[PDB]
């Protein structure tokens, strides 16, 4: 009866469970997470108006109920259980535990209240209980994003919904309480490379430019000699492009025309500025601008990069949020971890130079894949463990899994959250929202989630 563990329950964890289960009759899968809920950014990070990425859960939900998996919630691995302990219980132990960090800006200013990472800000709006008192100032008319790709739209996307087009989703009521005062009305999403280079999707892109209630706002110069260089691009990539450029080139009709005369709100697209200061309001309480320097690419394909050009234009804006990417973090000292790479290294999934280690999604290969990546990457990792507990590789004998590690949970006082606990929240969030007409409204409160888990 082989047992494995897998650390970490979002999208990787759960792939690289379903993965061993389908695979292997008899093999057991514990999976430990740090927060009191399962699903990490697919509850988490998946926005609130993209109801339909999240049905993922479903699946996950059956290989959670089955008679071969258990889920621990409220168990930070490397703090209340370590990773040694879990080496020496299970037969093969899968670090999928994401990107935890954001990436710093690095910038003056960065400290102004009015600054935050577009992951806290997403963190607010979708309950992820740590964000719960960002309590973001949307007071000011213009909000700029830094980085242009689908993270960033998500935020402008729910910063400029009509509010009453949010109702029906899960946001959290408290978010949406706040969007409903904003005076956010202008929302920037500078890049500091070109057209050729965002890294957003068509879907996105055009959710962003059919939003009700907004105009686009895109300046023609930064596109020109556009449909030439795009001639022998990729169909997907091609397509965004020509959607991007039709947009910023197409005179629109009469009635498109209309439309966006009478838009409240805009969003718009500034290419060849990267961030060099946060400026303050005059008494300093405040972020009231952003410096950002000229840039021009130098490079051919991939290899482009932006370099300064020694210009600086100021925009100001009340709201910035740094939408820059992502780093996975250390998790414990029995774990080799790149810096530089922000990673746990490995071979193919295989943890460098510790045998009956693996890892899976995001923290394996890098913070940049949409779910099916995380997935089907999940199952490569699962099928070198499978092939490693087949061959013999992992230690022969029984392992004692959750028998005892839960013994030594027990001890220390850390009672984790099963699966049934969980059920008995979700139960009452979407009970919640019943009357209130969404899908769910997710508890905050750590200690209310608690009770309501039978904690
Ligand atoms: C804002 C945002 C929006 C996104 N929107 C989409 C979308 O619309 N469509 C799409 O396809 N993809 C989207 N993605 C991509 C998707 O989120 C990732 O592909 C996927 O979540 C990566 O899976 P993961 O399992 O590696 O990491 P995660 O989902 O982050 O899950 C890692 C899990 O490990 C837990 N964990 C962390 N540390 C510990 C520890 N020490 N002990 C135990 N557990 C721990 C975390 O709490 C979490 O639950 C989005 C990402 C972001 C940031
Ligand atoms: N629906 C979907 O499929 C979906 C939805 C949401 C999120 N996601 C995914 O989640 C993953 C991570 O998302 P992400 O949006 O945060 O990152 P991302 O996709 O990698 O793009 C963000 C980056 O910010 C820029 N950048 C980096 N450092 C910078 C700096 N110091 N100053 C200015 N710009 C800087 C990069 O610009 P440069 O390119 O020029 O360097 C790039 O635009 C992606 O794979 C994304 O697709 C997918």
């Amino acid at each position: 009866t082989p047992q494995i563990c897998v650390v970490g329950s979002g999208p990787a964890g759960f792939y690289t469970a379903q993965h061993l289960l389908k695979h292997h009759s008899r093999a057991h899968v514990d999976i430990y997470e740090k927060q009191l809920v399962p699903f990490g950014l697919v509850r988490f990070g998946v926005a609130p108006d993209h109801p339909e990425v999240k049905n993922v859960i479903n699946t996950f939900t059956q290989t959670a109920r089955s008679d071969r998996c258990a889920f621990y919630g409220n168990v930070e691995v490397g703090r209340d259980v370590t990773v040694q302990e879990l080496q020496d219980a299970y037969h093969a132990v899968v670090l999928s535990y994401g990107a935890e960090d954001h990436q710093a800006l690095d910038i003056p200013g960065e400290e102004l209240p009015g600054v935050f990472s577009a992951r806290a800000f997403v963190g607010w709006y979708n309950g992820l209980p740590e964000n719960r008192e960002l309590a973001p100032d949307l007071s000011c008319d213009t909000a700029v994003i830094l980085g242009q790709g689908n993270v960033a739209l998500d935020v402008a996307r729910i910063l400029l919904t009509p509010p009453d087009h949010l109702e029906k989703t899960d946001i959290t009521e408290a978010a949406l309480g706040a969007l409903r005062q904003s005076r956010v009305k202008t929302v920037w999403i500078v890049g500091r490379r070109g057209p050729l280079q965002v890294a957003f999707t068509i879907k996105e892109l055009r959710e962003m430019i059919q939003l009700p209630g907004t105009r686009p706002m895109l300046d023609p110069a930064d596109f020109l000699g556009l449909q030439d260089r795009i001639k022998e691009a990729a169909r997907p990539r091609k397509r965004l492009m020509e959607l991007l450029l039709r947009t910023a080139t197409e005179k629109p009709g009469v009635e498109e025309a209309a439309r966006r005369a009478s838009a409240s709100r805009a969003w718009g697209l500034r290419f060849f500025r990267s961030p060099q200061q946060v400026l303050p309001s005059p008494d300093g309480r405040r972020a009231a601008g952003i410096r950002l320097a000229v840039t021009r690419l130098e490079g051919i394909g991939e290899a482009t990069r932006a370099v300064p050009t020694g210009d600086v234009e100021d925009l100001p804006c009340g709201l910035v949020l740094s939408s820059i990417g992502y780093k996975s973090r250390p998790i414990d000292p029995s774990v080799p971890f790149d810096p530089k790479l922000g990673v746990v290294p490995n071979m193919e999934g295989r943890v460098v130079d510790v045998p009956g280690l693996y890892c899976s999604g995001w923290v394996k290969r890098g913070p940049t894949g949409v779910i099916t990546t995380t997935m089907t990457d999940s199952f490569l990792t699962g099928q070198i463990l499978l092939q490693d507990l087949k061959a013999g590789h992992l230690p022969s004998g029984p392992r004692p899994g959750s028998a005892f590690i839960k013994a030594l949970l027990d001890s220390r006082g850390v009672w984790p959250v099963s699966f049934s606990d969980w059920e008995k929240l979700d139960a009452e969030e979407v009970s919640r929202g019943q009357a209130s007409g969404k899908p769910r409204e997710k508890l905050l409160d750590p200690q209310e989630m608690l009770r309501l888990l039978g904690h």
